[PDB]
DNA sequence: CATCATTGAGCAAATGAGCAACACTATTCGCATAAGGTGGGAGTAGTGAGTCTTAAGTTGCAA
């Protein structure tokens, strides 16, 4: 797990990073997913963009979520809201049981939280 | 003599439903408008039979 100084440090880096990118100052060549986000609208931001694209290159879903939170500046609650909207029925050993249904909102909140913590966790040493 | 099935027993992991607390915005509510404007209007018209109640008119009748 990361610490909280690392949280605030790299948090501020992703704040100026997403504020830098979202103005449109980044090129297509960094990612086609970064290009995808730029279809939906300095060396610091390009260095970090190589970092974040390098680590979060492989998932692209939480990478897009990461752009939604930092580049766009969206609240966590709306992200888990739409994410609960796009939910499919899954197998979970629930408080209810191992039946197969669409999960609750608070579960989706937990998932945005843990994909946040794991995302930041995988970014930080890079 | 050993062992295991077999009956209790409780737990972590996970999750679904909240909670309070702040913070922000949509909606709603309440007040103002300076030349002058000083008695409504539709109201049905072809029911009849009865019954109770006043209201008034008349009329013995007694001091």
């Amino acid at each position: 797990n990361l610490t909280k100084e690392q949280h605030e440090w790299l948090n501020g880096w992703l704040e100026l990073w997403g504020a830098w990118v979202y103005s449109g100052r980044l090129e297509k060549r960094m990612s086609s997913v970064i290009a995808k986000f730029m279809e939906s609208v300095d060396d610091d931001g390009m260095l970090i963009s190589q970092v974040v694209d390098s680590v979060m290159y492989i998932d692209k879903k939480a990478f897009g979520i990461l752009l939604s939170y930092y580049a766009h500046g969206s609240s966590k609650h709306a992200i888990a809201s739409y994410y609960h909207r796009v939910a499919r029925p899954r197998k979970m050993l629930c408080r209810g049981g191992g039946r197969i249904q669409k999960p609750s909102l608070a579960t989706c909140r937990r998932e945005v939280d843990e994909i946040l913590n794991a995302s930041l966790f995988m970014i930080y040493p890079v």
